[PDB]
């Protein structure tokens, strides 16, 4: 089993206890962790926070008390417009360049791979979404003529049946991937304004629209589309999704103003570190969806989707049961990597729960 964890560049400057470096990293706990978001320049790859190469090191060292460790660095992300990544990707001029451009930067780092997140390829990029993973890979396979291990290639999926009909060839690109991270996570869209998981487990007896809005669906369609299970890492947040009331009503369905207040240490509209969470748990009310096996909280007008170490095992089993080569966890950085703000004295409880279950057959 593999268990692919996500490290955010940018969690650096979070004002205190927010603050996190590769360095609170427990290196025995996944098997991959990947430096979230590089980016691209002159058509190269290449750094994006100044002190990128320092961060990198550091992350990188942990290789030294877990051999066995490998480390992966993703390119593209959310603040990275597809459209350039579109761009790079139909001149196979360009193209070209940016692959060659790849190991060396990779090596010279000590990287084991490369992640590729581009968000979401659009109904005319499908064909060379197909082209830069085939190229890419061929790229890897030809540098490890000189001698040393071959770089591993990945890629982060939508777990959106449109948004995978629309823009991936799943059949062809899975033969060249290492490995796929669905990103089961997206389901309650940034779209509409009502109450909703975003990652609910599965269809929830209580909807008969939009029943491609689950991971058990997201996977399903994945393995007839294809993809190989030994190929194939189901995301996991670590994260949860708010929402500001628009009135008293809780249950399934409610109405929405719009996204929930910032989270102390997180800063950022409509989201919430599981740590915060935790703190938010205090005086809230605790509800648990049994059809998508999820919780929630309100408090105030604040309701909150979100996943606890049980919502998170049972995905684990699940995954298992379908022999799915692992899971991913988004955001090491948005647990309780401190281990002091939720109860228990253990450390990033959440991604535990995970590796606790994926270590039993």
């Amino acid at each position: 089993y593999k268990l692919i964890c996500y490290y955010t560049s940018w969690s650096q400057y979070r004002e205190g206890d927010g603050s996190c470096f590769p360095d609170a990293i427990d290196p025995f706990l996944c098997t991959h962790v990947i430096y979230s978001f590089a980016n691209i320049s002159n058509n190269e790859i290449d750094t994006w926070e100044w002190n990128d190469v320092t961060l990198y090191d550091t992350l990188n060292t942990l290789k030294n008390r877990n051999p066995k460790l490998k480390t992966l660095l993703s390119v593209g992300g959310w603040n990275f417009g597809p459209e350039r990544f579109s761009k790079i990707a139909s001149k196979t001029q360009s193209r070209r360049t940016f692959i060659k451009s790849v190991p060396p930067f990779l090596r010279t780092h000590g990287f084991d791979g490369l992640d590729l997140a581009w968000l979401y390829p659009g109904r005319r990029d499908k064909r060379h979404l197909t082209a830069l993973v085939k190229e890419m890979k061929a790229e890897f396979a030809r540098e490890a003529q000189a001698g040393t291990e071959r770089l591993l290639l990945s890629a982060a999926v939508s777990a959106g049946k449109i948004a995978i009909d629309r823009g991936y060839d799943i059949a062809q690109i899975s033969r060249h991937l290492d490995f796929i991270s669905l990103l089961t996570y997206d389901f309650h869209g940034a779209w509409r304004q009502t109450v909703g998981h975003h990652s609910p487990l599965f269809r929830g007896n209580s909807d008969a629209s939009s029943r491609f809005s689950n991971a058990d669906y997201a996977v399903s369609y994945m393995l007839r589309l294809g993809a190989p299970a030994n190929k194939l890492v189901m995301g996991i947040p670590t994260f949860g999704r708010s929402f500001t009331l628009a009135s008293s009503k809780t249950d399934v369905g409610a109405p929405i103003s719009g996204p929930g207040i910032p989270g102390r240490f997180t800063k950022e509209k409509g989201i919430l570190a599981y740590y915060e969470i935790c703190d938010f748990l205090h005086g809230a009310t605790t509800h648990r969806f049994r059809d998508q096996q999820v919780p929630y909280a309100t408090k105030g007008n604040q309701w909150v989707a979100y996943d606890d170490q049980e919502s998170v095992k049972n995905k684990a089993r699940y995954l298992k049961n379908r022999q799915l080569a692992g899971a991913m966890v988004w955001a090491l950085d948005l647990d309780d990597f401190r281990g002091t703000f939720c109860g228990q004295n253990l450390t990033f409880p959440l991604t535990s729960a995970v590796k606790d279950v994926l270590a039993r057959v």
